[PDB]
């Protein structure tokens, strides 16, 4: 299909290299896209000013709504799928990457210090689809890293682009520092090595995976 | 003080590490430890199967060089244990980490065999989805581990700053009262609400569909 991806923060280089590896075909082809923005674009002041104290007293600072929302008011349409990394987030898994890889127009917006004003997202949800989601369960200092790994997932499973545990691989030579390749890999009965990957499998899943059987 | 490498046949993929002297970071081009022409570091599967697998050899020489019994050698898989908060705890009063970044299908197992003869060695998954290498995962633990090194339950509720009213949504009137017991309720009960919806997991229930 045809994606366009728009990343917005206030670190645009950390997103450059995942737009560089991006194959010419595919950007020649017209599938892929993607664009990020520096946030402090849509700033209001002379200092550059893209955060302020939280309500309520507590550490740290909280990303402001007037910023956010101009920035995502020029952004976004309401086919948008606007998608917010926070640890507060539902889980994103390889489901939620192939229901995503189908989208026209994917916007996320990468949050700093303690988070972004609640009300940018709760206003966004009143005219487009929104998603807050984690990559997993360990805090991060901002949505960046985050959404490195939503772009790699999600853009692998478009077209030309980019549960049992997987078990042990080997490849040549036969043998090496005194460990050889199991036998049954090389014996060409080939019903007897799916069995021993799918027992390879079982006890992988078992001793790392206990949560997935 | 840490030290950090990290292997990779994808160096340039590393460069927004620069986020920033209690700890150091470099990173390694697999390939400068090939001895042929054609500078090949993967092969096809022995038994069959798609795609390719990255050979020990180079990766063995590699390591060799870059790592000594006291490094912690960090494999990114999607078939290693979960990489945690907890996880990320253990590893920030670590000397010395190595992290090996895959391509292809994965690296030849014998890799990490032979360097338990050796080291402490720990496969991990940084979540279930699935990347196009090592690379990334890389990044996230660095982030994480940093952010912990000396020096340096339930969902977190929702954040507000100025103004008070904006587009017409109000900040919660609780929050401008100055009250602080009554604040740390409301908090308390929204945490509550956002775990039980979004991470029922974490209260001990049934995770959703
Ligand atoms: C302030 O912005 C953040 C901070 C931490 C964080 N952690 C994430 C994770 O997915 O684990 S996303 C995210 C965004
Ligand atoms: C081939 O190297 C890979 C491929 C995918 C992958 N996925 C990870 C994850 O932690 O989810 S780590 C990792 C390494």
């Amino acid at each position: 299909g045809s994606m366009k991806i728009d990343v917005v923060t206030i670190f645009p280089e950390y997103l450059q290299p995942v737009r560089q590896s991006l194959p010419g075909k595919a950007i020649d082809a017209g599938l892929v896209d993607v664009a990020v923005h520096d946030l402090r674009r849509w700033t209001h002041d002379v200092h550059k000013s893209v955060d302020d104290s939280p309500y309520g007293g507590g550490p740290g600072m909280v990303m402001k709504p007037t910023v956010w929302g101009d920035a995502l008011d020029e952004i976004c349409t309401s086919e948008t799928l606007l998608v917010v990394p926070t640890p507060a987030g539902y889980p994103f898994t390889q489901e939620t990457a192939w229901q995503w890889s189908t989208e026209d127009h994917l916007v996320i917006a990468c949050g700093r210090y303690e988070g972004i004003d609640q009300r940018v997202a709760d206003d966004a949800a009143t005219r487009m689809r929104v998603r807050e989601v984690s990559i997993g369960d360990y805090v991060l200092n901002g949505g960046e890293a985050a959404a490195l790994v939503i772009i790699e997932a999600v853009l692998r499973l478009v077209p030309g682009v980019l549960s049992l545990l997987e078990g042990p691989s080997y490849t040549r030579p036969p043998s090496w520092r005194g460990m050889d390749v199991p036998p049954v890999l090389l014996s060409g009965d080939h019903a007897k090595i799916a069995a021993w990957r799918a027992e390879q499998s079982r006890q992988r899943t078992i001793e790392r995976r206990p949560d997935l059987l």
